[PDB]
């Protein structure tokens, strides 16, 4: 004891002996890199990233393999450790092939996750797609409408056909969620700081949006009547609607940002005023000057700049154009001026440019649309002089150029030859370019081109407390460049306001440049969704929109075409985390070799990529030591070491369980699990903790979802052991099934017709009343499924009581295990937590195949486990076992005073002979001090369970800690179903149906009619209600079907097979409208029983169910067991009437006949296994 | 009966009326739970709208035997979703609207043959 | 390491080596009487109120002086422990002089704390 205390990295910490230094440092928030360390298995020592320096040791020690001692001094951030980790990471990055991020995202200036929201649209989740888009910009509809999309240039779908329409999808999502429920991001608590933003263009609005989300108070000073910047006063109305821009700015100003219009800084309000009154200042003034013609007579009346012209068009001012207008320039300003002039009644518009069409910096789409609308292009012509009389410009004398040598930028330089041409024009508009003007703002340094000089990456001007960004710094660019600069400056300002200014730096990713068209030649080809463009006859006269937003069918069709280029493991990969932490270059030299694979492993569940393997060996170690399948292994030496299945066979031809533990321990993207959703994606999923709904083992899970789609399930390594199996890892895809029912249906004239919930409730209540009135008591059977929660089962029992019946049963429970007649409670006498302290485990049945996580736990515990032999499939062999145990000298007096009928049990074993193997098993069992018997309920009959109870009772190994019988139930809530009274055998139900006693049946979650005997039985009923998720075989035979929700949409509790009550939480909202508890509550309220919430039902459970005392305030986040919160049963005597174990004779029971699956979810999983 | 008047309509109308400021106290029988003198003392006026809630008997020999029940009581137990017993054959005595409602509700409640006397 | 786990009073608990059974039970909300135990000094063994029954031991052990081991079964509410604690408390109450509550409060029918508010 004495408080073992270590000193690491300067701090003094109190730890526990036996722990490694890695665990001890991580418990106290000290981060040490590791790749090959798992705390549940032995150390390996492959990566070497966990090296620390320990005083008294000449060489670096691996903190994953050294246990803590008392008073040892550890340093983790020295020069030697950092050098070793950087060298190791460089060597690892020397061998890695993959795309951390897709080409589309890396081509975007703002690094928007294009793959993420494209793949979220492909899943039908649009609010999530908008939430993903809004992490980078505040105005996605305008940007999606007007972006020149560099992302679509880099799209890899271009190697198959034309690429994905990323901007159109973004505009669709943004407008759909503007016209519906508007999304407001969460905001940090107020910090008490003040930031003044000058200008309300894209940069200023983005900086204000991202500083308000940090908790600061932002005020925007705009010189114009309305916000938007050049998006409002330079973008024409037919390309960008101003209603969209106004609606977005209103959404932003709802968040608490104040915008003050008609306030020009330096002309109306000084910058010193803002410097004194605010904690920071950001300058997003933009470039709001127009370049002149730079020719003779450029100052004459009749010549006006393009920016000024567009501004007067926007403000609905009085302009003069004339019949003929000459636009000088070739960029987007010239295109906008020319097309606005065509709409403003100019009869002929001509564009004067000094180069060719292919040399123009304008977009080809804009040029094509302009040519369609009617503007003529005059090429390779440079203006020289403006001619006019009486001060009114009337002609443009220009020089004729010729193509010359390319410049440094890759464009040919025009050269005059000898020729001039004079063009007649009423108006001459110079759309030559833009220049930044600082105006009257003083003490701000500017470049020779007018741009504000800032410190690169810190966005700081010469004046303190003042920052700059946008077109004021970079000059004229596209809008997403301004948005990116605004967001980066917002981050830098936010860091500065906390007292430590850090500059913005780009991140390092692994990228692939070897992808060619031949590598994608197996992809099918699907044509792009073309844009609906209005005819050019009506476009030339109106300022109406020239294109339409995508519909939902078009958006789904376009989004389902993505190739999913980026790594799915990016948000959880540990290689890229350390690569970016230690700043290792991911660039590759061509003179070194990385192994490239042509792998073909089309396993339906597990994907293996040897190109992304760091050879930590965690997968083979887990599959060997934990699972025990040993389906994969190492092959080779040195560089040629590769992990692959047995004999290089496919993973489907080997002993794989498809558990997915190799996926769960992998630190990189070498092992991934397959997609549960319609199209999986790399995303930060939301996680909800629940329990598995397939086995009685009750493994804890984390459901990872995004909106209303469940994407994956991971083990819960914090609250449990962190293991799963195939049904728990991959079994929650039925939540995403499109074949699930949505509304109740009633059979009229032999057709199912949809009804409302009230009509369905009235119909089922009245029909049950009709059956009771015609046929009296006990004419209704209630058959439930043991997959429902405890509250659902309690309400089903109440419903059975309300319609005057005692036949409550289940096809899966089928009467219990028979342990209740012997001991008193039909439950296991010990918990799973006591499996580690036994010195002998006797396994009866196929525990490994049915409940494999239990076998994982038993194997990792390391105790001696002996399986019951398969050649002893007769009960007479068990009687020989009892005789051999009795001949080994048990205490007859204690078992005589504690049991009933031990004398007859001794008499019936009088002439029983004992074989050699039976003697060996009995000696092994009776020798051990604390043995456990683990009985698998699926493959073991009731008499074998009774005989194991007899052995444990007569030996004396029951009713104590680490000694007794563990019984593993078939379904998740079989224990809860047994506790609520669903213990009637189904032979009684079949006999009552065929004898005319039972006329109606209520089936909840089961499918008995998949087999012909029960189907012909159900054909003789009078009425049948089926509560199920799918329209299965039984629901087709019903007179009424009511839908049920999946386990990812329910709140409740499940009782484990070791009597532990666990909380089940709802990941996603119910897709049918109502949950099962609500349906049962409404029906019971119709029948006359009043419950309101689940708390009332839990109080009723605690008051009525005998052994569940304490469920009202149990706090199921901790461990709750129902008998007095006790792990061990019968510590004070058995639960029978006389407090004695009832030992009675058992007949000769032949070899077991395998049981059937009646739950619809189980058979859905089984049938879907064959589909892949 | 429910097939002629939906109770959802009646509940919605009464909710509309109780939005106006009228308090309705259920499960309170005047004279059995609360005296009429109490209401006389505590209120400025009292209105009695108790209705006619008894059923006439058969006025015949053996009318008190088990297996004979009144129409109003039968309809009330049908409405409250209580446990009733009908049998295959049911004889309804009467010719008014009570007899029609009883006979048609009996046809819906699984009676194989209903005859009106 | 290996998760030292004991089983006391029917429950299974995970504890740390070197701790006494008294500390281990009190960490998990199990109340065992004690009068002469201080966790910062050595055990004494005077009162004897901390006696529990441990499997494998013929006589009651003092939980203030026995450290936890792996997989030991402890009961604190048996007949023997309750009898021993009641006898010890009777012998202690055989020698105690004092007023737990003043005469003024014990004479009040509602047992109002007269000394307290006075
Ligand atoms: C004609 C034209 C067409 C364009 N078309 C496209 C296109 O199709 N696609 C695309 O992606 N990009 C396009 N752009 C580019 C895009 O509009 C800009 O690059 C982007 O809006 C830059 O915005 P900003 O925040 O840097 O500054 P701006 O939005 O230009 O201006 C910010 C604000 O600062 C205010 N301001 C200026 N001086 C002061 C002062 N002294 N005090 C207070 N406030 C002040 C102004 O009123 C303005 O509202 C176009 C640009 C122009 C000119
Ligand atoms: N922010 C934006 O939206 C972008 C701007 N534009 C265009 O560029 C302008 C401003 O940006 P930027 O490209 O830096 O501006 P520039 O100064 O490069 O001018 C751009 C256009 O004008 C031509 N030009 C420039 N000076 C003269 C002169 N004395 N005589 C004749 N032609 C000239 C250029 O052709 P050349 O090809 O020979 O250089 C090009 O057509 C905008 O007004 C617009 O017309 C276009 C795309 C993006
Ligand atoms: N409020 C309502 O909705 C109205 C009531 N009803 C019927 O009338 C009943 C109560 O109203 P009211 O008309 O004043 O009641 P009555 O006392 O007049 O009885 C009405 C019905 O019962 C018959 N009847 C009465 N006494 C006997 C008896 N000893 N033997 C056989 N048949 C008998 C009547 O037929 P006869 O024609 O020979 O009088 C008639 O069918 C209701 O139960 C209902 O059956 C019908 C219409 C309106
Ligand atoms: S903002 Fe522009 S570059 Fe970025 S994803 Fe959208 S269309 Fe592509
Ligand atoms: S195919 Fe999909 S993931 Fe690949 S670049 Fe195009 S949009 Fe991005
Ligand atoms: S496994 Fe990790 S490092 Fe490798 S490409 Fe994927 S995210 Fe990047
Ligand atoms: S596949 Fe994954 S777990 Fe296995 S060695 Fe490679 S990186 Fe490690
Ligand atoms: S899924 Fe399980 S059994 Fe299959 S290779 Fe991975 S760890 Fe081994
Ligand atoms: S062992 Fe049973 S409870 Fe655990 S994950 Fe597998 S099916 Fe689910
Ligand atoms: S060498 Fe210790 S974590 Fe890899
Ligand atoms: S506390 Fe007194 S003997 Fe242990």
């Amino acid at each position: 004891m004495s408080k073992i205390s270590i000193n690491i990295n300067g701090r003094e910490l109190v730890v526990s002996a036996g722990q490694t230094i890695l665990q001890a440092a991580a418990e106290h928030g000290i981060e040490i890199p590791h790749l090959c360390h798992d705390e549940r298995i032995q150390p390996y020592g492959a990566c070497g990233l966990c090296v620390v320096e320990v005083e008294g040791s000449p060489k670096l020690v691996r903190s994953c393999a050294t246990s803590v001692q008392n008073g040892q001094v550890i340093r983790t951030d020295t020069s030697r450790t950092v050098v070793a980790r950087k060298t190791a990471l460089q060597l690892l990055a020397s061998d890695h092939r993959g795309d951390c991020r897709p080409p589309c995202m890396l081509a975007c200036p703002a690094q928007t996750d294009c793959q993420g929201y494209v793949g979220l649209i492909a899943n039908g989740q649009y609010e999530e797609a908008l939430k993903l888009i809004k992490d980078k910009m505040p105005i996605p509809a305008s940007i999606g409408k007007i972006c020149p999309h560099p992302c679509e240039t880099a799209c890899r779908r271009e190697l198959v056909e034309e690429p994905i329409s990323i901007a159109q999808l973004k505009s669709f999502v943004a407008e759909v969620d503007l016209n519906g429920n508007q999304y407001q991001p969460p905001m940090k608590p107020a910090t008490g700081k003040k930031v003044a933003v000058v200008g309300a263009g894209p940069a200023g609005l983005t900086a204000a949006y991202f500083l308000a989300r940090d908790g600061h108070k932002v005020v925007i000073y705009e010189a114009m009547p309305h916000p938007g910047g050049m998006l409002r006063y330079g973008i024409p109305q037919y390309r960008l609607d101003k209603a969209l821009l106004d609606a977005e700015v209103a959404l932003m100003t709802k968040m608490g940002i104040e915008i003050i219009y008609n306030t020009k800084i330096g002309d109306d309000v000084s910058l010193d005023y803002l410097h004194d009154n605010y904690d920071a200042v950001f300058l997003g003034i933009g470039s709001w000057q127009s370049q002149g013609l730079r020719c003779k007579g450029e100052d004459m009346e009749g010549v006006l700049g393009g920016i000024d012209f567009l501004r007067e068009v926007t403000m609905n001012s009085n302009i003069t154009l004339g019949g003929k207008v000459l636009v000088v320039g070739g960029g987007n300003t010239a295109m906008d001026v020319a097309r606005t002039s065509k709409r403003l009644g100019a009869e002929e518009v001509t564009i004067i440019y000094r180069r060719t069409i292919d040399e123009m910096p304008a977009e080809k789409i804009e040029i094509h649309e302009a040519q369609e609308e009617g503007v003529k292009f005059q090429l390779l012509v440079a203006p020289v002089e403006v001619l006019g009389e009486n001060g009114h410009a009337k002609a443009l004398k220009c020089e004729i150029m010729r193509l010359g040598e390319p410049d440094a930028s890759g464009r040919r330089k025009p050269e005059p030859t000898g020729e001039t041409v004079v063009y007649e024009a009423d108006r001459i508009i110079a759309a030559i370019g833009q220049k930044t003007v600082i105006g009257n703002i003083k003490d701000i340094a500017t470049d020779k081109s007018g741009n504000i000089i800032v410190n690169g990456g810190a966005f700081t001007t010469n004046r303190d407390k003042v920052f700059a960004g946008g077109d004021a710094v970079t000059g004229p660019k596209i809008a997403i460049d301004a948005i990116a600069q605004g967001k980066n400056a917002a981050q830098v300002i936010d860091s500065y306001l906390n007292g430590c200014l850090v500059p913005h730096a780009d991140s390092q990713y692994f990228t692939q440049k070897d992808i060619t068209a031949a590598d994608l030649a197996d992809r099918a080809k699907a044509p792009r969704v073309s844009l609906t463009v209005e005819d050019a006859e009506v476009r030339n006269k109106s300022f109406m929109q020239v294109a339409k937003t995508f519909t939902e069918e078009e958006a789904l069709r376009e989004s389902k075409r993505c190739l999913e280029c980026g790594c799915r493991d990016y948000f959880e990969c540990q290689l890229i985390k350390y690569i970016q932490d230690y700043d290792v270059s991911t660039e590759k030299d061509s003179q070194v070799e990385c192994h490239k694979t042509t792998e073909f492993d089309n396993h339906p569940f597990i994907e293996r990529n040897p190109d992304k393997c760091v050879l930590c060996g965690l997968c083979v170690r887990v599959c060997d030591e934990v699972v025990g399948a040993t389906a994969i292994g190492l092959v080779g030496r040195g560089f040629d070491s590769v992990i692959m299945p047995e004999f290089k066979l496919p993973l489907s031809e080997t002993a794989c369980i498809s558990c997915g533990q190799c996926v769960d321990v992998c630190p990189t993207g070498a092992c991934m699990e397959k997609q549960v959703s319609y199209k999986q994606i790399p995303a930060n999923m939301d996680s909800m903790a629940s329990v598995c709904g397939y086995c009685g083992v009750g493994c804890n899970v984390n459901i990872e979802y995004k909106g209303d789609v469940v994407f994956r399930v991971t083990p819960d390594r914090v609250n449990d052991d962190g293991w799963l199996c195939q049904r728990g890892k991959f079994g929650l895809g039925h939540a995403n099934d499109k074949a699930r029912l949505t509304a109740p249906v009633i059979k009229r004239n032999g057709q199912f017709v949809k009804v409302d919930w009230n009509e369905a409730n009235l119909e089922v209540v009245k029909r049950l009343q009709a059956v009771v009135a015609a046929y009296g008591k006990d004419s209704i059977g209630v058959v439930v499924s043991p997959r429902l929660t405890n509250e659902e089962l309690f309400l089903a029992g109440k419903l059975a009581d309300a319609v005057n019946t005692t036949i409550k049963t289940s096809y899966s429970v089928d009467g219990g295990s028979g342990l209740g007649s012997v001991l008193g409670y039909d439950a296991s006498t010990n918990s799973f937590a006591e499996l580690d302290n036994s010195d002998f485990v006797l396994t009866l049945g196929k525990v490994k195949e049915n409940h494999p996580v239990l076998d994982f736990k038993i194997r990792l515990s390391g105790v001696c486990s002996v399986a019951w032999p398969q050649s002893l499939a007769n009960t007479a062999d068990m009687k020989v076992f009892l005789k051999a145990l009795l001949n080994l000298g048990v205490d007859e007096n204690k078992v005589a005073e504690k049991t009933e009928g031990f004398a007859e049990l001794k008499a019936s074993l009088a002439d029983v002979k004992v074989s050699e193997e039976i003697q060996a098993l009995a000696q092994k069992y009776a020798k051990a001090a604390k043995p456990l018997i683990v009985i698998d309920e699926d493959t073991v009959s009731a008499e074998a369970v009774k005989l194991m109870a007899y052995a444990a009772v007569i030996t004396g190994k029951i009713g104590a800690a680490y000694r007794g019988i563990i019984l593993v139930r078939t379904k998740n809530n079989t224990q809860g179903a047994v506790d609520m009274g669903f213990v009637m055998p189904v032979s009684a139900v079949a006999q009552g149906i065929e004898s005319g006693k039972i006329k109606a049946l209520v089936v909840i979650g089961e499918d008995p009619a998949a087999y012909p005997q029960e189907s012909a039985l159900l054909q003789k009923l009078s009425f049948l209600v089926v509560y199920d998720m799918f329209m299965t075989k039984t629901a087709t035979a019903a007179d009424m079907v009511v839908p049920l929700v999946s386990s990812a949409e329910v709140n409740g509790t499940y009782t484990r097979s070791d009597r532990r009550i666990q909380a089940v939480r709802a990941a996603i909202q119910p897709k049918t409208g109502k949950a099962t508890l609500q349906i049962l509550i409404e029906t019971l309220k119709s029948l006359g029983i009043k419950y309101d919430t689940i708390a009332d039902v839990r109080a009723a459970i605690a008051s009525e169910v005998s052994n569940y005392a304490g469920m009202d305030a149990a706090d199921f986040g901790t461990t709750v067991y129902w008998p007095n919160n006790k792990n061990v049963l019968y510590t004070d005597g058995f639960a029978t009437e006389g407090q004695k174990a009832i030992l009675a004779a058992v007949g000769d029971v032949p070899v077991f006949v395998e049981k059937k699956k009646y739950d619809s979810v189980e058979m859905n999983f089984v049938n879907g296994r064959q589909s892949l």
